[PDB]
């Protein structure tokens, strides 16, 4: 299941991007994709936003696994996401709804299927910034988490709120593959709030506030 890492490189600067409890979040990595990030989001909203634009990549079809351009429910802003799942919709026939998941960021919402669009191909150039983590050294007190245990490493993490932290990989866990070929692998990492005082570890201070051991 989990594995230790004895040679982790030297610690690097992520922003929590979203979270789905301590056993599953996404960071981005701090750097110079960031603002290349932030210019793909304008131009995609501002293209997007027009009619003329929409219709020239109207989804005929759409596939699980498939990567489009998807609007977000909470800023009307569009973003790069794969359709994870569709599911029907009994009370409205000319609405299916996919389960979709924002490539960049790491969150996934139900988005109708009506207003997906194809997503232009040079759209896909900058790599997607959402990388899949776990935290390394706790598990739930007796995704098996307490809602406010989620809740405090929100706020700990201040996840979606571009607030810069350390982080260093510990462990991992193997993800299965195509038969053969070589297996992924998620970090289990530490993230730390680092300052002129010193540092606040993040799942420290979920082990000292009983929500994690
Ligand atoms: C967390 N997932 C995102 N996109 C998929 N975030 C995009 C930015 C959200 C915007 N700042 C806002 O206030 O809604």
């Amino acid at each position: 299941n989990l594995y230790f890492q004895s040679n982790a490189g030297p610690s690097i600067e992520v922003y929590v991007s979203a979270v789905s409890s301590p056993s599953r979040f996404w960071v981005q990595f701090v750097g110079p994709q960031v603002a290349q990030l932030d210019d793909l989001v304008a131009h995609m909203t501002e293209y997007y936003s027009k009619k003329e634009n929409r219709e020239a990549h109207t989804l005929r079809h759409v596939s699980v696994g498939q990567v489009v351009a998807a609007v977000f429910r909470h800023d009307g802003r569009w973003y790069r996401a794969r359709v994870h799942d569709i599911r029907p919709n009994e009370f409205d026939s000319s609405q299916q709804v996919a389960d979709v998941f924002y490539l960049d960021y790491g969150d996934s919402e139900y988005v109708a299927t009506h207003e997906l669009c194809e997503l232009r191909a040079d759209l896909l150039r900058l790599r997607f910034q959402a990388m899949e983590c776990f935290l390394a050294g706790v598990r739930p007190a007796s995704d098996k988490w307490h809602p406010q245990a989620v809740e405090r490493f929100e706020e700990l993490t201040q996840v979606a709120r571009w607030k810069a932290l350390v982080s260093r990989t510990c462990t991992y866990k193997k993800t299965a593959t195509a038969e053969g070929e070589k297996d992924k692998e998620i970090p289990g990492i530490k993230l730390f709030d680092v300052t002129d005082e010193g540092e606040l570890d993040v799942g420290a201070v979920l082990v000292a506030e009983g929500w994690a051991v």
